[PDB]
């Protein structure tokens, strides 16, 4: 009992994380077999990042100008290349902790666990949710830069987030392990605008499931809706339109506390119209909406 | 930029999460250099635990009663002992992924990362502060006792925390890795009260100099206060006394924001008696008081 953010075991990442130097810039590298990856402005200089050439840059660069340290130990590049905007470096030793491992390019509203490292050295774990304007709400300072999203699936790390750049308001942009940012953000230091972000709707109401299985149950009310009375209201606010496939999703919280989907989005419903009147669920005065229902589970198992 | 809840990197700890099962109770072990360390009420049944004597229960106990398992691997329990309440059962195996650790008996305001672990498998990692009770709002389901908190100073690990017991409302109590519980708890299943809760007053004051590193600076005004004149509007609302120990503390972060202490002390002042108007600080509608001044400057570096 009890409901915390709480993010993946970070072990087999930490063996991964390698500081990659090239001139001016050091960050960080995912040293998977015998690959590593990383942002590919690590090759530019700070007049570069106004209007790069990418293409141009990177011909400018050989194998020995990439410095690659896995702690204190010196890889050898022997080979470069670039996908996307993620520059991949062959090193001459295969990581022997490589763990299991896919790369996957995961859906807005899915959460994942930030290994944030410096100079390759990890520095800190946290949840972090996929916003719908594919931004994440993060913790990053300046050398954090390729530092990794990731699930854990019983030994298999799906990798699935890098970090790249920084936005007003706490708010950071990357891509996939495959170079492709998400949402459409270049790695430009040029005006960029975010989507409007909305509210997590689904996972606002498994956090709901979470709170009653812990027993704060005060918000819960009489009233039932639709899908299209409850979408009605959810859209106001700017709330996702719910679906019968999170109805789904939401059954095993739905069965495990007997009460509706329906039933629970009325109770959203009242909350949204009326407000929380200075009240508190599982200690949080605002509506959380970076649980997904598989994290509700995983914690009230 | 940014601020989030951060946990330390559990790879150290994760290798050495054992299971430990006596009959019927089954939870987690540490497992240093060639002894195991695990909460004393595993050697209970149920019907114990209402009114044991860990005494008489552990003369009545032999070695083959202590089910110890590291993965598929099941270790050869060669003599136990008890320390207060932690079981320390050594091993025929020296654990080959033992770090350089300490043990430490943490005050209250400071914070700590604790592994969750079930049946001797980490499953996830989270932040948590040793309240002014004496007590920790975790997450830990039936089979995470045993699970620890720690710290990292170094290639160094600071076990701090032991998992042993669940208190109304998603209240956890535990003991130091010797034994000793935090706070007036003891490890039978009867009634007990925790101490009336206070919100640490310093840990504010760093997480309102958080929020102003990160641009969010609405709540600062123009007044000032005196700590004596601060404290006795902190009393008023179950806020720990501040001292001037605790603004030596606050240094750095007054250096870096040019904000000296006893100026934050005064929005804090404002913020108590006129509320937060229903705005928000770092993303939330709440004071928040699990950032030590440390935990603050770490993610603000
Ligand atoms: C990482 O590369 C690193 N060294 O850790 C770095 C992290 C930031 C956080 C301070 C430095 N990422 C970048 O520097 C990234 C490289 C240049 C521009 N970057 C930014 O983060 C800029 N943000 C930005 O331009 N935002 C928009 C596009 C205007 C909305 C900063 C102004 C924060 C430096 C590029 C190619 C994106
Ligand atoms: C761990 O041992 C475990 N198996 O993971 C277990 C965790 C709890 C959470 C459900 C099982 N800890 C205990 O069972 C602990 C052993 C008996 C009593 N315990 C409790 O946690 C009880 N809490 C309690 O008695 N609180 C007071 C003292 C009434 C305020 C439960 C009622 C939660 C089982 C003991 C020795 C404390």
């Amino acid at each position: 009992s009890g409901f915390r953010k709480m993010a993946f075991p970070s072990g087999k990442v930490e063996g991964c994380m390698v500081q990659v130097t090239c001139g001016t810039t050091t960050l960080n590298g995912l040293w998977l077999d015998d690959v590593v990856y990383c942002p590919r402005h690590v090759i530019c200089t700070s007049e570069d990042m106004l209007n790069p050439n990418y293409e141009d840059l990177l011909i400018r660069k050989s194998n020995h100008n990439f410095l690659v340290q896995a702690g204190n130990v010196q890889l050898r590049v022997i080979g470069h290349s670039m996908q996307n905007c993620v520059l991949k470096l062959k090193v001459d030793t295969a990581n022997p902790k490589t763990p299991k491992y896919k790369f996957v390019r995961i859906q807005p509203g899915q959460t994942f666990s930030v290994l944030a490292c410096y100079n390759g050295s990890p520095s800190g774990v946290y949840q972090c949710a996929m916003r719908p304007n594919f931004t994440i709400k993060g913790s990053f300072l300046n050398g954090s830069c390729g530092s990794v999203g990731f699930n854990i699936d019983y030994d298999c790390v799906s990798f699935c987030y890098m970090h790249h750049m920084e936005l007003p308001t706490g708010v950071h942009a990357g891509t996939d392990l495959e170079g492709n940012f998400y949402g459409p953000f270049v790695d430009r230091q040029t005006a960029q605008a975010a989507g409007t972000d909305t509210t997590i709707t689904v996972n606002v109401l498994a956090w709901l499931y979470a709170a009653v299985i812990n027993g704060d149950r005060w918000f819960l009310n009489r009233f039932t809706t639709t899908l299209n009375d409850f979408n009605l209201v959810a859209m106001k606010y700017n709330y996702e339109p719910l679906t019968q496939d999170h109805v789904d999703i939401l059954g095993p919280l739905s069965a495990q506390t007997g009460i509706a989907v329906l039933d629970m989005c009325a109770s959203l419903k009242e909350l949204l119209q009326n407000g929380m009147n200075g009240r508190t669920i599982l200690g949080s005065a605002l509506l959380e909406d970076e649980f997904t229902p598989f994290d509700v589970v995983r914690q009230c198992s």
